[PDB]
């Protein structure tokens, strides 16, 4: 709605499916994982408040990426993984303008890639359970 | 512009086309590999045809109709006699998924567009695909 774009989800069918929406203003990422993703937190901020959604579990150790003035996620990548009978998220990484985070995780599978030649990832949507399913993003452009 | 990918290698030239107002038909050339692909569509009043990579393997067209639109893309990025290309390209419209074509297995990739529609492609083409990347555009 209202123009928005949507690529994913990447991952599995399971969990419970979440949607974050594209208006808020990412401030960091913070990836649980350890053998799969376990799950992520997002950091936002709108009309000056702060705010925080977890989606996913609550295992593994977490992996943060906080965003610098000027500093966008301008790619995603990872692996589809089989574990303990489910179709996960075994390894999540993103790619700023500035640099490149993990990926984090440890289980491979199917790989997936999101380079992003024009625009810059505004939000996330995706599946989440025990472990993180599946992810998608809202994109932008610049 | 939004504009993914491009998924492949770095050989060939680089090809961009731009968006359209609606593309007609795509044509996927393949063998062992994707060698190249045609892309009908209409532009600002106009009706054009654009050839990208090389002209070898046999074509397979897609035509969307009225009300249909691409909301995927997937392929293999592969290794041939050399080369990074793209070794199989399928796509899926909001009625069916088409492919693989091309039968050289390598590194997948995926892009399924959950809101939102392929509009463009640009990329590297030589004698095969080097690589393809898509524009994207809201439904209205
Ligand atoms: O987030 C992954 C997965 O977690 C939970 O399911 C676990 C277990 O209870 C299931 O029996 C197996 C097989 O489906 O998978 C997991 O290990 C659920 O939240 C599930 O919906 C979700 O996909
Ligand atoms: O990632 C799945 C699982 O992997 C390991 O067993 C640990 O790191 C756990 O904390 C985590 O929940
Ligand atoms: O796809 C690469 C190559 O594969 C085969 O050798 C044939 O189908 C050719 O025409 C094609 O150019
Ligand atoms: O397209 C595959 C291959 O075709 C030709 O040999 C050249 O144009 C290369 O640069 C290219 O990588």
């Amino acid at each position: 709605m209202n123009g928005a774009i949507k690529v994913g989800a990447w991952g599995g069918n399971g969990g419970s499916a979440f949607d974050m929406g594209p208006a808020y203003r990412i401030i960091s990422v913070k990836i649980f994982s350890g053998d799969v993703v376990d799950g992520v937190d997002v950091t936002f901020t709108y009309y000056g408040k702060t705010e925080t959604r977890h989606y996913g579990g609550s295992g593994g150790t977490p992996h943060e990426i906080v965003l610098q003035e000027g500093e966008y996620l301008v790619g995603m990548a990872g692996e589809v993984a089989n574990y303990h009978g489910a179709v996960v998220l075994g390894k999540l990484g993103f790619s700023t303008n500035k640099k490149a985070y993990g990926p984090f995780g440890n289980t491979g599978g199917t790989p997936f890639s999101l380079p992003i030649a024009a625009g810059k990832i505004s939000g996330f949507f995706g599946r989440g359970g025990k472990f993180l399913d599946a992810i998608g993003v809202y994109l932008e452009p610049l």
